[PDB]
């Protein structure tokens, strides 16, 4: 397969997911490692090994489901698990009436290089976690635009299965 291709379809599955989850009023924690692994926190969760789907994103968190209750880790181009364990920020600066969803993205933010995304289960709205800093209730073009920056790093060129 070719990176480009996959980078995109991951930004685009997180898209369509957290839309359709936001909507909806479904809470949900999304954590795409990067340089730094996570393979600890993947192997507190259920294991899927899944292709990427928006659908399947979906399907992941529906509430009093076996798999919703805790963190998809994606790594690579795979769903890697479900309902992981994630370290939760100690910090008094997260406000007070942000759930354990945003605590536990914003831990992950301190100790990696991963990029979380959060749906809140009261508000629908999104937020995004990275090093150590919350962008809360980002509209849909700002969630775009970070999502491209940060898991986009191929420009436009050849392509290739050989790409890496
Ligand atoms: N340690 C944790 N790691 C990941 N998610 C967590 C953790 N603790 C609580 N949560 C989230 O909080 C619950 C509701 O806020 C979600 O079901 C679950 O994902
Ligand atoms: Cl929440």
């Amino acid at each position: 397969s070719r990176i480009e291709r996959e980078q995109h379809h991951l930004i685009e599955s997180i898209e369509k997911s957290t839309q359709y989850m936001a909507k909806r009023r479904i809470g949900a924690l999304i954590s795409v490692a990067r340089d730094t692994g996570m393979d600890d926190y993947i192997e507190t969760g259920i294991p899927l090994n899944a292709k990427i789907s928006s659908q399947l994103l979906i399907n992941i968190f529906i509430p009093n489901t076996p798999l919703h209750d805790g963190a998809v880790i994606i790594k690579g181009n795979e769903i890697a698990s479900a309902a992981s364990y994630l370290p939760l920020s100690d910090s008094p600066f997260l406000s007070k009436e942000l759930g354990t969803r945003h605590r536990a993205a914003l831990g992950i933010s301190e100790v990696t290089d991963s990029i979380t995304i959060v749906v809140s289960e009261e508000t629908g709205g999104i937020s995004l976690t990275k090093g150590g800093e919350l962008f809360r209730d980002v509209s849909e073009e700002e969630l775009h635009k970070i999502l491209l920056k940060e898991l986009v790093t191929v420009t436009a060129k050849k392509p290739s299965i050989f790409s890496k």
